[PDB]
């Protein structure tokens, strides 16, 4: 009816996503930059319930460690004036030239020992801060050219980098968890861990796996043609979804970060529906860039679009489950007996079974219709709030 | 010099690939069907080491125990007759229209009952011929739309359809052991673990993951747009390359299934490159189809075109990793660094290493070039055979 | 209000659509076989406005000249009995083995001839059947390898079987065009004239390229990752959109063909817009195929969505151009000045007008903001009918 | 033998090329800015022919009439020292802030008279340095939105833009032709004539086509997954080719310009073939980037190797043409019916030709088998120099 946001429905937003100046491969920037006080202030304003950083988003790089005290306290002051959470950090180990090859995956080893350096420093800030997740996005960890990078080597460099760190928190008693940020390529060739399948793969050779979860981001799996909702189920059912980054994609070419709600429109309302049967109770953060044709009441205007786009969804997604004729139409596809074991009643059983080939029936099971499309226009009606 | 394959180099074909005849979406066949005996003849002529099939392959949907015997047999005096062997067998579980919604996952309970038993029926016979390795393609796994298909009870029934077919091989004592081949699409919109990474994830969660591993395939990593030869490493990192199946695939499109050597060279250099460098021991497997433009006499041409590429790139991969040029080049590109910890020195001693953060130079680390071109140049030189 | 549809809405479906037996690379058909006279009184039923066909949907392959008449007598009945009309036809020359290297440019001289005859006798019934257009869809006119086709030569075949079919109608003293259809790849690796880019491009150095046009589907041009919005703009640009194909395809991958307004919804109101506001006047013509896990009643489920889907885009379509507030936006986006010449004052004006160079402030223009997202979420709005 | 090469060979590089300093979209500069004179002296060096460049690569924005003189000067003076020529040159409407909504197709009016006058300007520059060829590459003319272009007015716009360009060389009598660049996306969320074809359409719309052609990218048809020989292919029959970029690229991703021979090596392999065998007399020119993970010497050498794998390219498709095996091969598979009319003896011979259809043998001609396979094993085996 009214989708207006509220700090309840937990909407955050990275410093620079409406930070971005609008600098991509052939342009300058368009913008001018944006005093993080002055973000925090706006998005509080919205009806955002936090927002995220990058250390060099907070802290300019080579800052002096007066300066940092300096950038900090103005910072907590404007979380303090807004009631604004910051409930994830992340490290920037892609920007400056050092982290050409990488960071942890980087063939030089004093780099790698400076990118977990400057990462532990973070992570002891974004405690302070209150973050409850720490995301790591390897954006440079790849190769463009096959002889370059080792990848057994590469992932047990990868594996050392995180074991190290969840050393380091659990020896300081912190209770802040680790989610990986995949992506399949850009700004590298390819980039290693580059689905939430490889991902999650590689957090169980982890040495602590349970501190380690995913932050899928809807463009990078559309990036590689994938379903992202399909994706999240599976990073629902292994227990990892420990965050999730909200965007728009219009399929396989360069990063977007469009606006959420932009891109497959339909993947976002299936996204929606499963997030919130689901009952994922994290942050639904957006990291989007706001295009560079706009000004700076684009980039507001943009932000907004993001919160009240998950909320038209989130009220369509409701009103499909909760109507009589889809709850029919999911029973006239078999998705109750879906969710029921194929063999509870064991191995021995189900061998001893004819029913179950002997004397199947296959031709008889085979003209079932599936009845798939008329559940799925029941669900474009009620997208389209097109239900009379 | 001469690249004549022996049985030695363990070179293995589909009796469903030089078998396949031509029928494709959008037209009839083009090639009468081959006698599974005639193919073992013609493949062992052509240098192969042995065979792989599809229950329906071998023994026609339907047929009577008394005529299952019988074609069994024929075959058996074939393998007999030519010395070729039997390393992996598989399950069709899409052909017929009672797995138009899935195997393991469908959503009749009773079709999932007969998948399972087909399943199993077929297991016996693989060991009975030897095989080492189960293959599993859940090609009608997945869905065209997004609430026909509950991901979380999908994946709860392929977790249960796994740990039941484990169940059955431990209870029988067999020595064989599962491979999971991903695919993202095509012929279901989208297919459950659609990459090597999404299958390796799950196997995690089975009751008894020893006994499962992934049989991944060039073209359908690169129909998700992946790198092949980097999820092959990830997967020979992780203990789980069973099986392999080699082909070649011209980009993002349908499954293309061209011989091997053909669509991305340079992904087919590295990989082999890889494969002979790790020590992979097992089959090297060609899922292809010889294009429907040609008769017999092409669809020998290019199984031993397969054949003969591999050796070809596996001369120029071996060259490559020889020359003394190249091993000074990765030294130069800091090759030997990745392969060292990063931190053998553990924890704390990296955290009070000035060198690594408050004394590191990070603009004289920055300028060192990586020389990655130059090292590509020399490996496009061997792979072009123009070193002088 | 009521999204019902008549023959007024001029929607039309090809045999082949709701006919499809549901037989894809790797599964047998999951439906029988239906009768055209059966189709075009279920189409009627539900509110089409007309059908189309291949010749061999009509005639099947081989039959006699009497078996010829004595079916289209029956479709011509039925075609009297329900007021449907036939307003576009087309050739089948993908199917038969026959046509494997392609129809107009196989490689072999006698095919392309046996091609263009197969053609002309389907034209003459097309016109006895009232059709406007011809379509071309060359599935088979390409390569899976680089040399077996020379492309140059395939093009002055290709140009040679136009001109000639040209000439054939125009001597005939036809009232009936040509629309060529399309595709990328699928099923050959690469198809030649793959967008409506080339097609348009190619119609040029025809002998007589007022007789063509282009019929681009929906799906295809996505299965190059490309917008169907704006090549169907570039359409009409140039006066040749003369029969369009609705459907729908989840990105770069194999050619989905699902029912009009799944794939990519946002595409697909931007295209009824479009369509609706240059007032095209030619038929909505749907190239789909009902899921192979349909049964008989789920097919018409699909087809009756095809036509649903479009009219609910056409209504919300209209609400958002109508809107005062969205022609406000459009205005400050500078949609207006976007239709205004840049020069109608002419190049030596131009160039003696300081204020476009020697004294334009580019500073100030650069940093007007262009408004697009807010227009955009304008947009969003009206399409999930969330204005208030 | 030696693949060395001179200034014959005509390889021409923009100095935007070797001179990118590596900024990203995610990280900065790596290297530092080149001096144009320093560049032309080292290409030199290299065997290269030519250079080319935007206006703001040679002069930078903003700059005086005195120091736009002063900077063309020493360039020229370089030219003259080495031997060097300029064969094409184009302008930057792209990078500066005013051009964010595209440069001829912008929507604010004052923009586009400002990109037809800094266009004209530099026109004037290219002529005065010997330049036969002027690039377009519309990088900005395009959207992210559906509503914040319409694009037939924009295609409008475009065509009053390149005929005043025409009306203006025309009325100078200047001797330079002008050459379309397409592009599918990045950085715009879709461009204006994305690929060869759509770029060919258009220039049939222009009052003098005979002014115009194409200039198209390996990596930018590519990265719409289409098949960039096939589509020079089709350049080359229109009689539009004017000139070339090439360089390499990974499939459907953000734009890698990768070296020339990295990237699809056997579409660089068929491109050389097509090249050399149609004669193309024209620049060679590389629009690459050497990767930001090298130094200058890395440069140089990444240049280098752009020439390098051209020659190789060359000799082994000259090789592949000159055996007599393949020229065998060739009419087993009818590629010389490929290139003899269809029907010479006119339409109404083919209609009186019951060998064409009523006597037309079509199971015998479907038996027939192209040979494609074999012969393209050749083509692999000549490519890897395996022939023996
Ligand atoms: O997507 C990449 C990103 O914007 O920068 C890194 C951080 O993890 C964030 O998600
Ligand atoms: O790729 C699919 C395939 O050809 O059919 C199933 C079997 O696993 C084999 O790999
Ligand atoms: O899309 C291909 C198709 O279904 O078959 C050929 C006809 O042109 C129709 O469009
Ligand atoms: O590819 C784009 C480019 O590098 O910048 C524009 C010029 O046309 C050149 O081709
Ligand atoms: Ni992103
Ligand atoms: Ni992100
Ligand atoms: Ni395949
Ligand atoms: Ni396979
Ligand atoms: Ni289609
Ligand atoms: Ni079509
Ligand atoms: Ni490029
Ligand atoms: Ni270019």
């Amino acid at each position: 009816m009214n989708y207006q946001p509220t700090p309840e429905d937990r909407f955050t937003f990275g410093l620079w996503t409406v930070g971005w100046q609008g600098r991509d491969p052939f342009g300058d920037a368009t913008r001018r930059a944006l005093d993080p006080v002055e973000s925090v202030r706006r998005l509080a304003e919205l009806g955002a319930h936090g927002v995220t950083f990058h250390d060099d988003d907070l802290i300019p790089f080579g800052s002096s460690d007066s300066e940092r005290e300096e950038h900090v306290k103005r910072f907590r002051q404007a979380l303090d004036d807004t009631g604004m959470k910051v409930p994830m950090a992340t490290t920037n180990l892609f920007t400056h030239p050092v982290f050409k090859d990488g960071g942890f995956t980087a063939n030089d080893r004093d780099v790698r020992r400076y990118a977990l350096r400057k990462t532990i420093r973070n992570i002891d800030l974004a405690v302070e801060l209150g973050a409850e997740t720490y995301v790591a996005w390897g954006g440079r960890e790849g190769a463009e050219s096959g002889g370059a990078k080792d990848v057994r080597d590469a992932l047990d460099r990868m594996k050392e980098a995180f074991d190290l760190l969840g050393e380091y928190v659990t020896s300081q008693g912190y209770d802040i968890r680790f989610a990986i940020e995949p992506k399949p390529n850009e700004p590298r060739g390819d980039i290693l861990l580059p689905t939430v399948g490889h991902a999650l793969a590689f957090i169980e050779r982890l040495e602590r796996p349970e501190l380690y979860g995913v932050n899928p981001e809807v463009g990078h799996e559309q990036m590689a043609g994938l379903n992202f909702p399909h994706g999240i189920a599976q990073a629902l059912w292994a227990g990892k979804l420990f965050h999730i980054d909200l965007n728009g994609q219009n399929g396989i070419k360069y990063d977007q970060d469009l606006r959420f709600g932009a891109g497959d429109l339909r993947a976002a309302f299936w996204l929606v529906d499963l997030l919130e049967s689901a009952g994922y109770s994290g942050p639904r953060h957006f990291d989007f860039k706001p295009p560079r044709t706009e000004d700076f009441d684009g980039v507001w205007a943009s932000a907004a679009g993001c919160m009240r786009n998950y909320l038209i969804l989130k009220e369509r997604a409701a009103a499909f489950r909760a109507d009589p004729e889809v709850q029919e139409a999911l029973r006239a596809s078999r998705l109750d007996e879906l969710a029921r074991p194929t063999a509870a009643d064991g191995l021995q059983a189900l061998l001893d079974d004819r029913s179950a080939f002997e004397e199947f029936d296959v031709d008889a099971a085979a003209a079932r219709g599936m009845a798939f499309e008329r559940l799925d226009q029941l669900a474009m009606d009620h997208l389209l709030g097109a239900r009379g």
